[PDB]
């Protein structure tokens, strides 16, 4: 037909027919509070919005090297060396419009028919559409909320083949904020040192949104072993409150990253010049506004985990990265909403909890684990209490 | 193998090939002027760059919608109307990364294995290679000289199989400068109602940069019975000097639109929001720029093509718009170059004026007719002047 046949290998996106949901609800006069936020809700820091001007003032405005101005492309190998203790050159590295470029770039410059891509659930549904789109087979490693959603390296060893490409590691994770400890993620790459094929891509983006006393770890720094077949992958989105700049970055080996550059100069050429003069400041300039987040963070994360615990029916474990909480909602399956709806499966949650309450929320299994549902606490805390008081009624009102 | 077999449909790039061997050049100490810019040498203009600074301080800096923000799709509908007399609502336009990330996710959103594309010759380097790494089959048209590089119907009838999917349709042209007349894109057009499984691509790129009295003229706007099966292609780059913006547009009929859309969105989650902001800006603003721009374009073309005239075996066309001149120098072939090696191809007088003159150009079989090249004029009065001393020095030297 017209139309490619790859695009019906996508499945339709339960995330945007949330946000559509909830956006005919309130055209139509309900008070909607949305819980899908995947942003933070903070503006860019003057320090980068000052370097932005400062380019645009001189005149940074012509096509760039397609995988980043060479001030970033140093910025970036810094960062991996400061902050990581990773060793790249500037040449091992690559600048994308988003983080999402960078993963789709690095799956279409990869991925043939046949080949699959271990993706652990609960995941970012965005994987799994990208790896169906450039036509390789996705295989879900579920995980269980027993185990605080991080997974068990037995589970991840019977799920390599000879036919696995990749296998994607996102931590602190979206949706779950699940984060592995060093030690947690030894034992996941002793098992990809026993399966010296599988290339690792590891999405860091959410790294510096972690709480607590939690200390970061990303694979190649837990296992140098994986140095030659991991791109590491992260961006200044989450971060620096960036992303409507649309900056994302990787490093790793030189032979993906010329083919993920052969590819991105036939999408999109270089990002936009101005955001990568932007990004550099993100990087190199002063640190003060992540720490300060993760306080801000933290105190809503303790807000939205307390309320839902005290929800009837509903249990929540305590994050330890990113904005999201993943609360499974088992104890209400079976129940009538106050509608007169039986609650069959978390989709039937969320969307009764939509009507009924204007609360927007995801429903795991668009995730690939339920009875659960996502919510992200990128919003104030007055909205946050409200939204929670509202689950808590409408739990109750469940019978 | 790990990289993908898609890759290795893709040729290695001419363009990039010379621009290295200029760099090496320039690092041994030779004076090179390179001729081979895509983007004009005037900066953005400052109505633009205020928009985008006034945007970055209100804080623009949020995911927008995937196909664009509502201010820039509503002012895109309206430049069509406007600008080409048709008649597009704002959801029927989407906003990319680039006009580039437009054409490719044309293709990658419609390409089947064994779809053909017809792309008259001379062509953009970039649409094969697209075509290519998405699956497609390029099927090339050439034209003539004598015709300055236009397509004439019968030969785009010709090309014309039961397994065409696209037809890519670039007036004003890179390489070649030349613009299709209303007239001339009725011959055409007329040819395609004949045709109707096959969509026209029509990359209106160069739009306001023609000469003289010539008025520029769209596929649909000539033709009205290719509405629903044409993807009216354009952007900000080269008529407002935005190139390192990122900022490509189009509108055409709403399936296709949402198939574009469902990858962009997988691909970069959409264009930068400062730029998209610039942009509004661009189309909305006062067009002084585009006006002014004409007559010094216009100016250094009429230099460029009466000194190419004057060089010694050298035959230059007067192109009616973009920036390009796309000279002959078929009576170069089988001569002697300074060096003493036999001039056999375009690509031999191309690296022999570089290597003796320090000149760099792009050779014509790179844009699949020769024997010719492709200067660009968007440089200094006194650089084009300098070049095109050196290039009849060269030529004179030719034996
Ligand atoms: C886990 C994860 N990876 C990657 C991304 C991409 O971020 P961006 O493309 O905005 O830089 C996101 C954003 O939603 C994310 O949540």
């Amino acid at each position: 037909a017209f139309l490619a046949d790859a695009l019906s290998r996508v499945k339709p996106s339960a995330t945007i027919a949330v946000s559509q949901k909830a956006r005919e609800l309130k055209a139509k006069g309900r008070d909607v509070i949305g819980l899908g936020a995947g942003e933070p809700d903070f503006d860019t820091p003057d320090n980068i919005k000052k370097a932005a001007i400062d380019a645009i003032d001189r005149g940074e405005t012509k096509y760039t090297p397609v995988s980043g101005i060479p001030e970033l492309r140093e910025a970036i190998a810094k960062k991996f060396k400061r902050e990581n203790n990773l060793d790249y050159t500037a040449a091992q590295t690559i600048v994308g419009t988003g983080g999402k470029q960078i993963l789709f770039n690095a799956f279409m410059a990869t991925l043939n028919p046949g080949d699959e891509v271990v993706i652990p659930a609960p995941y970012w549904v965005s994987y799994p559409e990208m790896v169906a789109l450039c036509g390789g087979t996705p295989v879900f490693v579920p995980t269980r909320q027993e185990n605080n959603f991080k997974l068990k390296a037995e589970d991840l060893d019977r799920a390599i083949t000879p036919k696995t490409k990749w296998f994607v590691f996102n931590s602190p994770s979206n949706p779950s904020g699940a984060a592995y400890s060093h030690e947690e993620l030894k034992a996941l790459t002793d098992v990809l040192m026993k399966h010296p094929h599988v290339w690792v891509l590891t999405d860091d983006m959410y790294e510096h949104l972690t709480y607590g006393d939690f200390r970061f770890a990303t694979p190649v720094e837990v296992e140098p072993g994986l140095y030659e077949r991991t791109l590491t992958m992260n961006g200044v989105s989450k971060a620096y409150a960036m992303t409507g700049w649309r900056i994302g970055y990787a490093a790793g080996p030189l032979h993906l990253i010329k083919a993920m550059d052969m590819i991105q100069g036939q999408q999109t050429s270089g990002a936009a010049s101005i955001a990568q003069w932007a990004a550099v400041e993100a990087l190199n300039g002063p640190q003060d506004f992540i720490g300060r987040n993760k306080e801000i963070f933290q105190g809503r994360r303790d807000l939205v985990v307390s309320m839902l615990n005290q929800a009837k029916g509903i249990s929540c474990p305590t994050p330890e990265g990113a904005f999201y909480v993943y609360p499974s909602c088992a104890g209400l399956i079976g129940k009538t909403a106050p509608s007169g709806k039986v609650i069959e499966t978390d989709e039937d949650f969320v969307s009764e909890l939509l009507e009924t309450e204007g609360v927007a929320v995801v429903h795991g299994s668009a995730f690939g684990l339920g009875p659960n549902f996502r919510i992200s606490y990128a919003t104030s805390e007055a909205l946050l209490e409200e939204a929670c008081r509202r689950i808590q009624r409408f739990c109750a009102a469940c019978r």
